C-alpha cells in the first residue's frame, strides 16, 4: 500500500536520526537537471538546518530514467557508510555537466568519481554489473509508480516519522523544484505539530 511505501524501509539508506520527528522520503533521478540544481543550492542548507541537527530522517530513493542514471544508482550500492552513500549521490549530482551527452554509454564519469573516492576497480565493476541491485532499483522504482504516482522528477514525500499513522499521499506530496524558503516553512510548521504531539 501507498502508506506503507512512506515510512522508512527495512533496505532504506537513512540520513540522520532513525528517530527524528520529522520524515523526508525523495525519490530524484541522478541525471535529472533540476534534481541536480536543488541538490547543489537548497539540499545542502536542508542538511544542515534540520537533518545534522536531529530534526527530520531522510530517505533518498531513486528513480532512474536512463543507462547513466540506472548504472549510476547501481554503483551507489557500492558504498554503505550512511554518509558515503549520500556523498557518492551528492558527487553524480554535483558533476552532471560531465557525462558524455553524445555517447550515453559512456561511465567515465562514474569511473572517475569510483577513483576519487578509493573505490577499487574490481569493485567498481562488481558494482555496476550486478544484476541483483539492477533489479531492486527497477523494482523500486516500478512499486513508486504504481502506488505513488510518480511521473516526473523530484518527488519528495515529508511528514511525521510516525509509523502508526494514515494519510493520503498526495497530502504530503511535493513536486518539482522548490527554493530553501518553501521547505523551511513547510518543515516548520510540521515540526511544530510534531513536537506538541510528543508532547
Amino acid at each position: 500500500t501507498s502508506n506503507e511505501l512512506l515510512l522508512p524501509l527495512p533496505n532504506d539508506k537513512l540520513l540522520g536520526d532513525p528517530k527524528a520527528p520529522i520524515l523526508m522520503i525523495e525519490y530524484a533521478s541522478l541525471t535529472c537537471y533540476h534534481c541536480s540544481l536543488f541538490h547543489r543550492n537548497v539540499f545542502p542548507k536542508i542538511k544542515e538546518k534540520y537533518i545534522d541537527t536531529g530534526k527530520m530522517l531522510y530517505i533518498f530513493r531513486h528513480f532512474p530514467l536512463d543507462y547513466r542514471g540506472l548504472k549510476a544508482a547501481m554503483l551507489s550500492h557500492c558504498y554503505e557508510k550512511q554518509e558515503d552513500y549520500f556523498n557518492f549521490n551528492k558527487a553524480v549530482f554535483n558533476s552532471i555537466d560531465s557525462w558524455n551527452y553524445y555517447n550515453l554509454s559512456d561511465l567515465t564519469l562514474l569511473q572517475r568519481i569510483a577513483a576519487l573516492s578509493n573505490l577499487k576497480q574490481d569493485a567498481f565493476n562488481q558494482c555496476i554489473n550486478d544484476k541483483k541491485i539492477m533489479d531492486k532499483i527497477v523494482n523500486d522504482k516500478s512499486l513508486a509508480i504504481n502506488k505513488l504516482g510518480i511521473t516526473a522528477v523530484p518527488i519528495f514525500f515529508i511528514k511525521l516519522n510516525d509509523d502508526k499513522s494514515y494519510i493520503e499521499h498526495n497530502k504530503v506530496k511535493h513536486g518539482g523544484y522548490k527554493e530553501l524558503k518553501y521547505f523551511t516553512n513547510v518543515i516548520d510548521k510540521l515540526y511544530g505539530k510534531a513536537i506538541v504531539k510528543l508532547e
